[PDB]
RNA sequence: ACCCAAUAAUUUCUACUGUUGUAGAUGAGGGAUCUCGCUCC
């Protein structure tokens, strides 16, 4: 197996050695900012864009159908549903012309609609919390940290700038008043304010604020800067409008009297100041002055709904006559007469389909119905010449905004550009570390000049390094690169080279290809080839020359493979002095490259990250066309320091003092690049997904792991063997026993409880961190004692283990080792959190004074709770089929002890549908209980339990040696008692949940990469891994809505583990994946490289050796066919992992059926 | 002098914790048979 390209974000610590220049922007970034007035403006912004979007019509307010979007949007928020809809039209071949003047709009696309509300409503509820945030009346921190976290969750690319978007790229063709000239306008304020308020209310995010970018090819930074103020003047002015040329401006031949009513109705807004102009321009925040665009649409519009309004009257034609519409009061008494007998045939055809019976006939008379009217409008934009006029005119005006519009958009979009890239990039090494230089903007072309006069490279301990990198993109838009605006010096150069029209004509843009890639590839290739692109280009010409140039390649891929892999370069020069001359000269600035590690000798070990950009250096990797990468664009961030407790020194640490971060990106395995994967049709999915699986073979799998599925604290892992597969019950027991053979080893502490003390005088505990005392090293220097001493309490302290299964939630990985309780504070800190989470959302319900009462009962003691319990852990849609009876039945059946009722296998078989998740509730592990039904002391009867019953807590067996047991019972009262005196944000409370959750994750992640890995070593094959469920697929709904969901986490982050080690397709996010094909089949199975999932089939507690019996409280199997747990698994809740791993590798082995 | 009993060596988390610190984990779903326009539902 052969990896992947890669690519990893990477940090680094900065400091300040000479920074003058830089430090200016950071001056000139400070900003202003007012809550309130924030608040009202986002509220009435919002309040009025549902105006724009939703249509009339109580009975279902929705989106109406008819709005117009660009393909731009769709591109950036919506890639599934633009491939859908492509594919749709593309494969039906509704294409007959292999070009056409296409127009679409929403309702076109399916369930566009949904989304687009699902984020309206988002969007909302937003604004809501913020509005009580601002109204609120906590703890001054508090509110700033709330706040902070408001803006932060507002301001993601899901949110705000995707409405704007929308706005931005959308257009009504029924428009009445000029609402969307005010949205439009409104959009740059809201988006300002939004930055300030970012800017203000959160100095203190751990990766800092953008300040500046840099790169290291001298393509991008040479651009000199462009007078775009005046150039936008210049454009600007070409939208003033006489308003009496404006008839002058097209053919059409208006009658007197009617060009007079065009004229009136324009003249007035002759008033008040009010300058017509052409179109509009948004991007100066135009206002007062009145679009003549917009103007021609109202009159359209309401002289559209008039005649509407009349031919559904059925009014005379005299009438006609006399009526204001100037545009259509001019047809023929015979083509309104034509007019009018379409209209009621139409009223018929109505009449008949409300009369419909059946499905079919009402559809027949439907198309009916639209064929009339199709003949209506034909006639009716056929016949009305005045109409046609109308029209025409309006078409002749309409695309002169447009194309002003588009260059106005592109110098912005230019300048915008400009603005970033302040920095030439380059790296100096010293003494075995590496500091980073800026070079300013415009000393360029002089550093370059001096650089290339330099010395070649010298063994010497002070060296300079530079780039230079070439990639199909980089390429495109130095070819392509905003040409509009003629700006584009090189693009210049190349003129001569590009396709020409029939009529001569220069086509100075890519569409002139028409997507033949056999055209753009000998088109690169002379750019390429091309004298002038040498100058201004370096790259190894003598390679090029045979491996790109003199070639061919069947696709646009293997050529852009094939770029990417050649064109990268490194020099390196030497000379005395460079540091101070470079500063001296060329006002270069200076940081310092550190470390925690970089800093010490003590080459013992390394952190992950820092084995990549050590090993970029090393002269091998030069040799290897660089295996390892680096990109050549960086950012810089700044970050402030957090500091508001009061003073009594405390210690240093980071957040103590501002600090400048430094990010990159790095690659990896460079040589082997591999089309990414992305949204894309199911078909091309299912084909290329199945096509990497079949690079396995049935016969090289050795091993599979199953890991369980659960409640919130994650649960059992388990491994499976062939070899299993006995024929005789007696034989396959006797294999099992063989555990000393199959079996891994682990650890574990004896004593939670032991303690020692350090010279210093600290006590230390093992609980709070065994590396302390695993590690010999460690023990040695902390506690002085010898060799032997060490050796003695090691063997004393510790236990050794030969296991199948393990309990995956307290696992960690200590220097080579498993410890199974490794580590307790981590997920005591989760349940601790988790039920004070709950506890905090139920009294946040229930603000109304009568009967508050939350009672921590630890017990059901009493039915109608009982029935809400099960309601709350059951499928609604399973729930709802059940009668009081079966309900009570489902109730016992959770409660009541297995044996006490003979449950019909029906019942069963009903029941376990039901419930999300199996666990005891009753007798084994104790979990309190909340209701808040109680107003008065509890009856069977009445007190009714709409106030709801929650599952809060869970005792481990252990409890802990942290804290004490009487302790933690007055904890969890007290949180719900004094609410007053905890001062934390509901909406804190749940990052500092994600953390935990998101933390914890990485010890599994850890256990689980080790175990494969010493199973392969040993085997020398390939293992399957089995997960039960396919869980990122759902909704996420509720509590979980910023929670996390951690089996969803555990199935990213593990995924993204494996992709390093090339056993999973290239699949760059797991959202991509068509998981429907799962449900409901106990033979199915779904396979990705390695990986697989199965469904959710129920079959805990089964017998892993007579599939009949069931295993509840004693080691030995009831059924009497010798199976035993305790001299293999740690407990019999190991069981269901071995099941799943079972099941799984049989399903993996049934798929290649008829495949293999 | 007990309640706003909280915080705490890191590129950054989580446990811990003070001057050779220790254990495990660790990246970013944005690109050209164009662009911008007009009927009718």
């Amino acid at each position: 197996m052969e990896t992947y390209k890669v690519t990893k974000t990477i940090r680094f610590k900065l400091e300040a050695q000479n920074v003058p220049e830089i430090q200016k922007d950071i001056e000139g970034l400070q900003s202003e900012f007012n809550l309130a007035n924030f608040v009202s403006d986002l509220k009435n912004y919002l309040d009025q864009v549902r105006n724009y979007l939703f249509s009339e019509g109580k009975e279902h307010v929705f989106v109406n159908n008819k709005i117009t979007i660009k393909r731009e949007w769709l591109q950036n928020h919506a890639k599934q549903e633009w491939v859908d809809f492509l594919e749709k039209n593309k494969r039906n071949n509704s294409l007959n012309n292999h070009t056409r003047r296409i127009q679409m709009s929403i309702g076109d696309f399916t369930g566009l609609a949904s989304k687009i509300e699902g984020t309206f409503d988002e969007i909302n509820s937003i604004c809501k919390g913020l509005a009580d945030a601002a109204g609120a009346q906590a703890n001054k921190r508090t509110k700033r940290e709330r706040t902070g976290l408001l803006l932060k969750r507002l301001q993601a690319r899901k949110a705000l700038p995707s409405l704007f978007s929308l706005i931005e790229n959308s257009a009504d063709k029924n428009e009445t008043g000029n609402l969307s000239l005010q949205l439009k306008n409104k959009s740059i304020l809201i988006e300002q304010q939004l930055a300030a308020g970012v800017q203000t209310f959160l100095p203190a995010q751990s990766g800092g604020l953008p300040v500046a970018k840099a790169s290291f090819n001298y393509y991008t930074i040479n651009k000199k800067p462009v007078d775009f103020g005046n150039e936008k003047s210049e454009l600007e002015s070409r939208l003033k409008i006489s308003i009496d040329t404006i008839f002058k401006l097209t053919r059409e031949n208006f009658s007197k009297k009617i060009e007079e009513a065009i004229t009136a109705d324009i003249q007035k807004e002759l008033n008040n100041g009010k300058t017509l102009l052409l179109g509009d321009v948004p991007m100066l925040g135009i206002e007062n002055y009145v679009s003549l665009r917009q103007i021609l649409k109202n009159i359209k519009s309401n002289q559209k709904k008039a005649f509407s309004d009349l031919m559904q009257s059925g009014k005379n034609y005299n009438e006609l006559k006399a009526t204001n519409l100037y545009l259509l009061n001019t047809i023929e008494q015979r083509q309104f007469d034509n007019y009018k007998v379409k209209t009621n045939e139409l009223e018929k055809l109505a009449v008949k389909i409300n009369q419909a019976t059946n499905d079919n006939q009402k559809k027949e008379l439907i198309s009916n119905k639209q064929r009339v009217a199709k003949q209506r409008g034909i006639i009716m934009r056929d016949n009305f010449a005045t109409w046609k006029s109308f029209s025409n005119f309006y078409r002749t005006i309409s695309q002169e905004h447009g194309k002003i519009l588009a260059l106005l958009k592109g110098i912005e979009k230019e300048r915008t550009e400009s603005q970033l890239l302040k920095y030439w990039a380059l790296i100096l090494e010293n003494n075995g570390q590496h500091k980073l230089i800026l070079i300013p903007r415009e000393k360029a072309a002089s550093c370059k000049q001096w650089i290339a006069s330099l010395n070649p490279s010298g063994d010497k301990l002070t060296k300079l390094f530079w780039f230079e990198s070439l990639t199909y993109r980089s390429l495109q838009k130095l070819c392509f690169g905003f040409t509009e605006n003629g700006n584009n010096k090189f693009n210049k150069n190349i003129q001569n080279l590009l396709p020409k029209d029939n009529s001569r004509k220069i086509i100075n843009g890519e569409f002139a290809f028409q997507g033949d890639e056999q055209k753009k590839i000998k088109f690169y290739q002379s750019v390429l080839e091309s004298k002038y692109a040498q100058s201004v280009l370096n790259i190894p010409i003598q390679q090029v020359q045979a491996d790109i140039i003199n070639q061919s390649f069947a696709s646009l891929d293997d050529f852009q493979i094939a770029l990417e892999k050649i064109c990268y370069r490194l020099f390196a020069v030497v000379e005395a002095n460079i540091e101070a001359e470079l500063l001296k000269n060329d006002k270069a600035q200076i940081f310092n490259i550190t470390s925690s590690d970089l800093r010490k000798e003590a080459k013992d070990k390394i952190k992950s990250h820092t084995q990549i950009w050590k090993a970029f250096w090393t002269s091998e990797n030069k040799q290897n066309n660089f295996e390892t990468r680096l990109n050549p664009e960086i950012t810089i961030t700044y970050r402030q320091p957090k500091q508001s407790k009061i003073d009594r020194s405390q210690k240093n640490n980071r957040y103590l003092h501002a600090q400048y971060t430094l990010i990159t990106t790095i690659s990896e395995h460079s040589n082997s690049p591999t089309k990414i994967l992305s949204f894309m049709s199911d078909d091309e999915f299912k084909s290329s997904v199945d096509t990497f699986n079949k690079k396995f073979k049935k016969d090289e799998i050795k091993f599979a792991f199953g890991i369980d599925n659960g409640e919130v604290e994650l649960s059992t892992l388990g491994v499976y063997f062939p070899a299993f597969d006995k024929t005789t019950y007696k034989e396959k027991v006797a294999e099992l026993e063989k555990v000393n053979d199959y079996g891994f080893e682990v650890l574990t502490i004896r004593n939670l409880n032991y303690k020692e003390t350090d010279y210093n005088g600290k006590e230390r505990k093992i609980i709070q961190n065994p590396s302390y005392f695993l590690k010999k090293e460690n023990y040695l220097r902390t506690f002085n004692k010898s060799e032997t001493a060490y050796q003695k309490m090691f063997t004393e302290q510790f236990e050794k283990k030969k296991l199948l299964t393990l309990d995956l939630t307290t696992a960690k990985v200590i220097c080579g080792h498993i410890v199974t309780n490794g580590d307790v504070p981590a997920l005591f800190n989760l349940w601790l959190k988790h039920a004070q989470r709950n506890i905090f959302e139920m009294n946040d319900h229930i603000q109304k004074e009568t009967a508050k009462k939350i009672v921590l009962k630890n017990q059901l003691d009493t039915d109608n709770e009982k029935l809400k319990f099960a309601e709350y852990i059951s499928k609604e849609k399973e729930f709802g089929k059940l009668n009081d009876d079966e309900k009570m039945k489902y109730t016992k059946w959770i409660f009541e002890d297995r044996d006490q009722n003979n449950f019909t296998e029906v019942e069963n078989k009903k029941f376990k549908r039901c419930q999300k998740i199996y666990g005891n509730y009753s007798t084994k592990a104790k979990a309190p209980v909340l209701f808040a039904s109680c107003f008065i002391d509890e009856e069977l009867q009445s007190v009714t339990d709409i106030f709801d019953v929650r599952h809060i807590f869970k005792k481990r067996e252990d409890f802990y040696a942290l804290k004490t047991e009487e302790e933690i019972k007055q904890l969890i009262d007290s949180y719900n008692t004094n609410r007053a005196s905890h001062d934390i944000s509901n909406e804190e409370l749940d990052l500092k949940i994600l953390n935990t959750k998101k933390a914890l994750v990485a010890n599994a992640v850890g256990v689980i990469d080790f175990l494969y890995k010493h199973y392969e070593r040993r085997l020398g094959g390939e293992g399957l891994i089995i997960k039960e469920g396919f869980g990122t697929g759902k909704v996420e709904d509720g509590i979980e809505k910023f929670s996390g969901n951690i089996y969803r986490i555990l199935e990213r982050k593990l995924y993204q583990k494996f992709q390093n080690y090339g056993l999973v397709p290239p699949i760059k996010s797991l959202m991509a994946v068509r998981a429907n094909g799962i449900e409901n089949n106990k033979n199915a199975i779904l396979q990705l490289g390695n990986v697989g999932f199965i469904d959710p089939a129920g079959t805990s507690q089964e017998c892993p050796v007579c599939i009949e019996g069931r295993l509840e409280h004693t080691t030995t199997c009831p059924n009497k066919c010798g199976f035993n747990s305790e001299r293999i698994m740690h407990s019999n809740d190991g069981i269901a992992s071995f099941n799943i791993a079972k099941r799984g590798f049989n399903n993996f082995v049934k798929s290649k059926t008829d495949k293999q």
